[PDB]
């Protein structure tokens, strides 16, 4: 991921720039509740403008239209308005993102123009599949996917992807823009830079913190990271499958993966061959049901979790052992929380861990959190950086130009 063209190396003087951005801002009744994403794209836009771009055409998606036009539910129009204010420059909103009219509008704009197109996911051709009003799944048509892609391509002379968080999908706006230079925007640059260091030449010790719910769909994540790390914390719902299998721990109604259980000793067996020191939790915050407002308890591996109750967070002794690993690390990658941090009662392990990760950063650790000024890098894509850590090829990253 080191050798990708980035916007700062791209010539844009007098060029029309088609820029895929992340403008999926949280919305309430069509009013933007957090403009943080729009803000994050401004440096890229401005760089283009300050460097004499003829136009920047912004294409993005919002919400969940699933390939049906929903102008009154998932329009990008409000975003154009916020952007005009963020930039101090007019932004031209277009009511579609492809077709003859949009093409004429973009063919030779007034120099310095900024254009936001309507939501890409109004077209089944963006994602290559969608639904209808009755919610019956539909397929896109090959011929029409290709035409969509040719129309997006008509809108600029160079292309910028600053949408890392979509870069794991082979979508028209990710892989379909056929233009001679395809660069990463400034957000995408930071992602490639941080993840490339971590995967290629991490500082050492390299600690991976892996949490979340399910073991089953994290087998490649763990496997690949076992090729690379020196230490790994296993937390979140995952840990109960490991502790049941490895230690015969009573887990109560804690998440258990019957399929995952059968490979636990396989993974530990790989950790051992490789010299990766595994830190599992040793105590827990328990809950009488899966609910924000459940009664809370405490349990250790020795006592086990009681009948009826589940571990939704690690305890104080687990936080210390976690901290011991964090204290050793010179490079940390963290993917997935270590308890149900959405619920205040089950959020202490995660907050405490984050406090340790923040101090580590102060002392000079390189710290990467998956999908904020106190860590080295917060990733802008959750699914994408997970597939990265799995060692997969990301279509939108792979499509960018080399050198
Ligand atoms: N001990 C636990 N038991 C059940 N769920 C948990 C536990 N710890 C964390 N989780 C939940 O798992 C979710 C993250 O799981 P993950 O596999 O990363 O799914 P996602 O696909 O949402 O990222 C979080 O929302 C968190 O609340």
């Amino acid at each position: 991921l080191s050798n990708k063209l980035t916007l700062d190396k791209l010539d844009v003087k007098g060029k029309r720039v088609v820029m895929r951005v992340d403008f999926n801002v949280p919305m309430k009744n069509n009013q933007i509740t957090n403009n943080q994403r729009i803000k994050a794209a401004v440096p890229s836009i401005k760089f283009c403008l300050d460097n004499g771009a003829k136009s920047v055409v912004l294409m993005s998606h919002l919400g969940r239209p699933d390939g049906v036009p929903m102008p009154d539910k998932y329009s990008l129009e409000p975003v154009a308005v916020e952007l005009k204010s963020l930039l101090g420059k007019d932004v031209l909103f277009l009511k579609d993102c492809v077709g003859p009219e949009v093409e004429k509008a973009c063919a030779n704009p007034a120099a310095g123009s900024v254009i936001l197109l309507e939501n890409l996911r109004f077209h089944v051709e963006e994602e290559g599949k969608g639904k209808d009003a009755s919610g019956n799944k539909v397929k896109a048509e090959p011929a029409k996917i290709e035409a969509f892609r040719a129309s997006l391509s008509k809108l600029g002379d160079v292309y910028v992807n600053d949408a890392f968080g979509t870069a794991h999908r082979a979508h028209s706006s990710m892989v379909g823009v056929n233009l001679p230079q395809k660069a990463g925007g400034f957000l995408m640059k930071k992602e490639l830079n941080y993840f490339a260091k971590a995967l290629e030449s991490p500082e050492r010790p390299f600690l991976a913190i892996l949490g979340g719910a399910k073991v089953a769909d994290k087998i490649q994540l763990i496997n690949n990271m076992l090729d690379k790390v020196n230490e790994m914390i296993i937390g979140g719902g995952m840990a109960f499958t490991f502790l049941k299998v490895l230690n015969n721990m009573e887990i109560g109604t804690s998440l258990f993966d019957e399929e995952g259980a059968k490979i636990v000793k396989d993974l530990m067996s790989k950790a051992e061959k490789n010299g990766v020191k595994i830190t599992l939790p040793v105590d827990f915050v328990t809950a009488d049901k899966f609910d924000e407002n459940a009664k809370t308890g405490q349990a250790t591996v020795a006592s086990g979790i009681p009948a009826g109750w589940m571990g939704l967070d690690c305890g104080p002794e687990s936080s210390k052992k976690y901290a011991e690993a964090v204290t050793r690390a010179k490079q940390i990658v963290w993917n997935g929380p270590v308890g149900v941090f959405e619920w205040e009662a089950f959020a202490r392990g995660t907050k405490a861990l984050m406090d340790e990760v923040v101090k580590a950063t102060s002392r000079g650790c390189i710290t990467i959190i998956g999908g904020e000024d106190k860590v080295s890098h917060v990733s802008t894509g959750g699914g994408a950086s997970l597939e990265l850590l799995e060692g997969k090829v990301l279509p939108g990253v792979d499509a960018l130009s080399n050198i």
